[PDB]
């Protein structure tokens, strides 16, 4: 509450951090970001939640693996997804924004880390 977090700007910085972290592993990082979507949130907690999801996917996918990061509007609020083909800080950061970390796996196909922030936190 009480502060608008520019997630698009956050995600642009996080992209460079993720390519830097990947280094010569040359992960194919892909960011689909609604640049108009900002949220009312605690910047420190939200940066930590999103950053740790992206770093984790870089560390647990083989070199050259494809990683999709998405930031978009649902009907129910703002959705962050990290999908491929140190979660305590994520869980608690999200809990302070009244949301849960969701994890979906299709075994043998890939996994998706995602969360939806409540719609009262969408900024206009």
């Amino acid at each position: 509450l009480d502060q608008v977090v520019d997630v698009p700007a956050m995600l642009e910085v996080l992209e460079k951090e993720a390519v830097s972290l990947s280094g010569e592993a040359q992960h194919k990082l892909h960011f689909e970001v609604d640049k108009s979507l900002k949220v009312l949130a605690d910047e420190d907690q939200l940066r930590s939640a999103i950053s740790n999801l992206v770093y984790n996917a870089v560390k647990y996918t083989p070199p050259g693996a494809q990683i999709d990061v998405r930031w978009y509007r649902t009907g129910k609020g703002a959705c962050l997804e990290v999908e491929d083909k140190g979660l305590a800080i994520v869980k608690h950061a999200l809990a302070h924004h009244d949301t849960h970390l969701d994890i979906y796996s299709k075994v043998g196909v890939g996994s998706k880390f995602s969360f939806v922030l409540p719609k009262r936190l969408v900024a206009k």
